[PDB]
């Protein structure tokens, strides 16, 4: 109980950086990087006992995850890949691991004073979105 609590809310896209480049590497082809590098999704977080559930909303997609800490799940990616998936909380901070093709990416989400700050890395290279609340 209140493992979340801090992440739980409505929380709207304000910066994003090297996003194209971390989209290039998990392999996302033209079309996709450029109409998904202009969405500007709200990331929806609620808690419900042992489930947490993450909804991102935008023009580009809306996509849902519900999954309960530390056991795996099959996931559907905006960009369409068919990955496997696990979140763990790792001293405050959420960490998504996906693992698809025997590639893998992981998502950090944690907060920031006011801010929920997204670091998505793949290989050697980050992209780091910034989210307020909404
Ligand atoms: O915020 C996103 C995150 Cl975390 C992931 C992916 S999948 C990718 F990176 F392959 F593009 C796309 C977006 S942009 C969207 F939310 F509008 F879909
Ligand atoms: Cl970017």
């Amino acid at each position: 109980s209140h493992m979340c609590d801090a992440f739980v809310g409505t929380w709207k896209l304000v910066s994003s950086e090297n996003f194209d480049d971390y989209m290039k590497e998990v392999g996302v082809g033209f079309a996709t990087r450029k109409v998904a590098g202009m969405a500007k999704p709200n990331m929806i977080i609620s808690v419900n006992g042992d489930v947490i559930t993450i909804k991102s909303e935008s023009t580009f997609k809306n996509t849902e995850i519900s999954f309960i800490l530390g056991q795996e799940f099959d996931e559907v990616t905006a960009d369409d890949r068919k990955v496997k998936s696990t979140i763990t909380l790792d001293g405050g901070v959420l960490v998504h691991v996906q693992k698809w093709d025997g590639k893998s990416t992981t998502i950090k989400r944690k907060r920031e004073d006011d801010k929920l700050v997204v670091e998505c890395v793949m290989k050697g290279v980050t992209s780091t979105r910034v989210y307020e609340r909404a």
